[PDB]
């Protein structure tokens, strides 16, 4: 292994003391396999069945579940064989919900995809090398690929190995990095070696990357590293090195669970107490196995009160019409638990080009030199009509109607376009729509040329298909084009050679055209053309001409400018040599200023309010594009992310002052910063890292392999629809139409949803907190069962869970985008609230123990000992003339449950009410606001009485219907909660604070 760009071919052959033209020997194989390991990425994390569904069951809450039903099965074998048959069911029921949930996680992970395991698609299986056992070369396992072998290359391939490239065959070779960068443009390597040791990717032009595809040609490389070590190895050490914290929820309920562990030990203490006195007792030893059965189906009983067995569903089932709720908004979220890490949002960074703006080009404006005369300057400045591609266009000076081959700057401006131009112009009969071939910003020059024919060539007739290429082609007659010097990033230009082809014009012989960022081209340029005339460049002349540029580039344009340039007298051909990039900017000098085009890649119509929308919100908008910093800063001050007079020069950033900057003074631009330009590929990965150190709950956009590492980091890692598949599945949500305003749009549903999900839950929560009360009460008083357990989970899983269900339909807050992000930490229940369902789960608690009890006593159907110790039930077979002149066996007795159950029931469909809203009184507040809660109340009730009134059913859950009256006792008893629940509810924003 080794950083092989900046080795020369010679110093890389001797590293590994290997021969070129043998390849590695079968030794040198055996060390170097022993040594550096197979050419391959790790195995893929071990997870079994019986690995995954100890998992299902590690959860607090599910365990005491699973505790409470052997304890149940158990008790349900002492059980008569003719006090019931159905004694088994109660158990069933718990272990079947244990079952069902376990099912439905795994199903869940069988089906989730690793980001990593997305890597090995780029993996090929097979790969070609050279080595001393045959001449002729050998096709092997990628796998079995070793450093300092000679590999060998061809177009299709795919690059199994990062290989340092030793020698080209083919005349051209062409690369595609669409893997890493997400784009499909191939990319010319050289042999020549790279200066620089912490050369980023983009500028190891002589370097060949695992898992890209050869786009063109053929090559000979060795083997500079292979497997974890390669650029996707090391990508791929990042993603494996980060870890994710679980969503704000997700932590909250395991704290939940933990607590509900304590409390209910707790309560057991305090029953243990309460019945204290059994001390003080006969020890006739009588009953003594009696009173250990009715402690411990208490204790089951209790725990199917405590927990919220419903919830999962409730809260699944919420997400995934949400889910689909989003996908008709484009936005596809994979994962259910990151919707609400998507509402809590404080930060999102979102790449330019992509999403912020359509990728759309078109040359806007044009200038060119008029006339140059002592230190006196004038330019002609054009103005283009059209932001499609497609060449339906005007040409105007001062807004006035011109054509083109009035100038003779314009004449040569326009060859340079199309000549030193590799993108072209295609139309489709499908769509019917002028497509760009290659580039964006080359394909637009070659739509310049179409709108500006300055030979005037008559197109009119001509079909579209060949209306498109149709100025163009007549300039590709003029001049034959021997070879082209691609763009490099040292020059910021690319360059070709021309000979003037045909005897007609074949004079004034070979001409470079050269084009590239306006600054770097400039200084090369010793001349200017005015027309066909030349004149010598000068200061007051050059001034001029990049001042109009920063008006362009600065100004509220925000055009991108190419300098166009010609060399009137390039060197000799055989003087040039065209395999090495380095001398490519030596080429290109004592140029010819001819003319600069500036050109627009504009905002999407729905960016700007979205904006907006984030100032109203809270969330700090982060831009990150390739544009030099100051049309970088142009462009957010046109979006809004910048005040037109707002000063930037703390929050704006490039790369290279980034890396500039300390760590702490790097911490704290990242708190301040809106503004991102020309970063490197490690950036986005830190920058995350930064706004994470201040708790920022952080979004991210990424296309390509490099950005994976960072959409794993960040809270929420947003790709697009064209992304690499890669990429998608690293992040948390895809962008189906790239656009940014959808990334916006997600967040507000992301609160929006989350609000209904924050009432259904405590609604489910304090239905729980009711029914501990009730058990309680029911122990410490010795009071006979008021409710049976599998009562309790009917109702907390389909009674409550319906309305629960409903509630997640709740009508949204007008203001949810005009509130700051809400804070990961914030409890679901405190202060007030939590004393609010305090006292309302007591007076359920007292309500159910009580009008089971006033079934017992005070009730016409029922034998009551008015105000008597029916406490001591326990004893009444063998103390039955004491204090018992009727049968014992009346304790058993149904209707006594489904009267503690049945006002359960209906004061949880009132609470459901009382919970459409935090503090807002239900007539300020109807019920009627939210029909589907409604509707599902009714349902609830439905069923509520299918159980009671169906023959089956009664019978298994120990319930009886009961008659009009009683039902009105229900009533009384269950209806005064809203009552309660609104005079809490008119404490508080009244009162209290709010
Ligand atoms: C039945 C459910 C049980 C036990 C149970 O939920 O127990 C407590 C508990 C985990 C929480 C408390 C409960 O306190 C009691 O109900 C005290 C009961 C005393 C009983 C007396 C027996 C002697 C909640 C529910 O209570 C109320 C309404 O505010 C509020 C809120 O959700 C939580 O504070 C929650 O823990 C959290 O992390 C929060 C932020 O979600
Ligand atoms: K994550
Ligand atoms: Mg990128």
């Amino acid at each position: 292994m080794e950083a092989a760009h900046s080795k020369s071919t010679e110093e890389c052959l001797a590293y590994f003391g290997v021969s070129e033209t043998t390849g590695l020997t079968p030794d040198q194989v055996k060390r170097h396999l022993e040594k550096y390991g197979h050419n391959e990425l790790p195995a893929e994390e071990g997870k079994s069945l019986w690995e995954l569904v100890i998992e299902q069951f590690e959860d607090l809450l599910v365990r005491i579940l699973l505790l409470a039903a052997c304890i149940s099965f158990v008790l349900a074998w002492f059980e008569e064989g003719e006090e019931t048959i159905t004694a088994f069911v109660e158990p069933f029921v718990i272990l079947l919900i244990l079952i069902a949930n376990a099912i439905v996680g795994v199903w869940q992970e069988r089906n989730a995809e690793n980001a990593i395991e997305a890597l090995k698609e780029y993996e090929p299986e097979m790969g070609k090398v050279y080595r001393a056992d045959r001449k002729s070369v050998q096709r092997i396992k990628a796998r079995d690929i070793v450093p300092g072998d000679i590999v060998e290359v061809a177009v299709g391939d795919k690059v199994p190995a990062d290989i340092r490239i030793l020698s080209i065959k083919s005349t051209t070779l062409r690369v595609d990095q669409s893997i890493l960068t997400g784009e499909s443009v191939s990319v010319i390597k050289h042999t020549e070696p790279v200066p620089d040791p912490r050369a980023v990717n983009q500028d190891k032009k002589n370097m060949l990357f695992s898992g890209t595809n050869i786009a063109a040609g053929k090559a000979l490389g060795i083997v500079a590293t292979t497997g974890v070590s390669t650029e996707i190895g090391k990508i791929r050490d990042q993603m494996a090195a980060t870890e994710q914290d679980k969503t704000p929820l997700q932590q909250k309920l395991d704290e939940f669970g933990e607590q509900l562990s304590k409390v209910i030990s707790l309560i057991c203490v305090a029953v243990w107490l309460i019945n204290i006195g059994h001390f003080n007792d006969p020890v006739h030893g009588g009953s003594w196995i009696r009173g250990a059965i009715y402690y411990f189906k208490i204790a089951v009983a209790l725990a199917v009160a405590a927990i919220p067995e419903g919830l999962p569903a409730v809260i699944t089932t919420c997400l995934a019409l949400g889910t689909r709720r989003m996908a008709k908004k484009n936005a596809i979220v994979r994962s259910l638990p990151s919707v609400e890490t998507l509402g809590c949002t404080s930060v999102i960074c979102s790449d330019k080009t992509g999403t912020l703006t359509t990728n759309q080009m078109s040359v806007c404006k044009m200038f060119i030199i008029d006339k140059v005369d002592g230190d006196f300057c004038s330019l002609n400045e054009f103005s283009i009509t059209g932001s499609t591609y497609a060449p339906e266009g005007e040409v105007l000076k001062n807004d006035k109607p011109i054509r083109s081959g009035q100038f003779d700057g314009l004449v040569e401006l326009a060859t340079i376009c199309a000549l030193c131009n590799d993108s072209s112009l295609d139309f489709n009969e499908t769509k019917g729509v002028y497509e760009k071939v290659g580039e964006a910003t080359e394909t637009a020059l070659t739509t310049l040329v179409e709108k500006m024919n300055v030979f005037n060539t008559e197109v009119r007739n001509l079909s579209k298909v060949e209306r498109a290429n149709a100025c163009n082609s007549v300039i590709r007659q003029l001049m034959k084009k021997e070879f082209t010097l691609e763009f490099s990033r040292d020059r910021k230009s690319m360059s070709v050679y021309c000979s003037p082809a045909k005897s007609s014009r074949a004079a004034v012989g070979n001409k470079m055209f050269v084009k590239g960022a306006p600054e770097g081209v400039i200084d090369r340029c010793n001349y200017v053309r005015v027309g066909t005339t030349r004149v010598p460049m000068t200061g007051p002349v050059k001034e001029k001409i990049l001042s109009v540029i920063k008006e362009w580039g600065t100004g509220r344009d925000t055009l991108r400018c190419l300098a166009l340039a010609t060399r009137d007298t390039p060197p000799k051909r055989e003087e040039m040599v065209l395999d090495d990039s380095s001398r490519f900017m030596e080429y290109e000098t004592d140029l010819t200023f001819v003319g600069v085009v500036g050109m627009l890649d504009p905002p999407r119509k729905e960016v700007m309010g979205s904006i907006q929308l984030c100032r109203d919100a809270g969330i700090r908008v982060i831009m990150i594009t390739g544009d030099n910093k100051g049309t970088a800063i142009a462009i957010c001050r046109r979006i809004g992310i910048f005040g037109e007079n707002e000063e930037v020069a703390d929050r704006a950033y490039t790369g290279r002052e980034f890396d500039d900057l300390p760590l702490a003074e790097q911490r704290e631009a990242c708190r301040r910063a809106c503004c991102f330009a020309r970063v490197e590929p490690s950036h986005k990965s830190k920058i995350v890292e930064y706004l994470q150190s201040y708790d920022e709950i952080t979004a991210m956009t990424g296309d390509g392999v490099n950005d994976a590492p960072a959409l794993k980091k960040a809270e929420i890692g947003i790709a697009m629809g064209s992304g690499t598949a890669v990429a998608k599945t690293a992040s948390e949500m895809v962008l189906a139409d790239d656009n940014f305003s959808t990334i916006v749009a997600a967040v507000e549903e992301g609160r929006a949803i989350y609000n209904n999900m924050k009432q259904f839950i405590r609604y489910l929560i304090s239905s729980n907190v009711g029914e501990v009360v009730c058990i309680f009460l029911t122990a410490a008083l010795g009071l006979p069962e008021a409710l049976i357990p599998v009562q309790l989970l009917w109702v907390n899983l389909v009674t409550d869970g319906l309305p629960a269900t409903a509630l997640g339909f709740n009508p949204p807050d007008l203001d949810i985008m005009d509130r700051p992000p809400r804070s990961p930490k914030e409890p679901l229940i405190s202060g007030w609230l939590f004393f609010r369902y305090m006292a309302i789960g007591g007076y359920v608690g007292a309500a159910t123990v009580g009008a089971a009890a006033w079934w017992f006593m005070y009730a016409e159907d029922g034998p009551g000992v008015t105000y008597h110790q029916l406490t001591h039930f326990m004893q009444c077979t063998e103390d039955h003339p004491h204090f018992e002149g009727l049968d014992c066996e009346i304790f058993e007795a149904p209707e006594p449950m489904t009267m503690a159950l049945s006002v359960l029931v209906t004061i949880e469909m009132c609470n459901a009410l009382n919970s459409l809203s935090e503090n807002q009184s239900l007539m300020r507040m109807p019920p009627w606001v939210n029909i589907w809660l409604l509707g599902s109340i009714c349902l609830s009730m439905s069923l509520h009485f299918l159980i009671l009134y169906v023959d089956p059913l009664p019978m298994i859950f120990k319930l009886k219907a009961l008659d009009l009256t009683q039902w009105l006792m229900v009533l009384k008893i269950s209806l005064p909660v809203i009552g309660l629940d609104e005079i809490l509810k008119f404490i508080a924003r009244n009162y209290l604070e709010g």
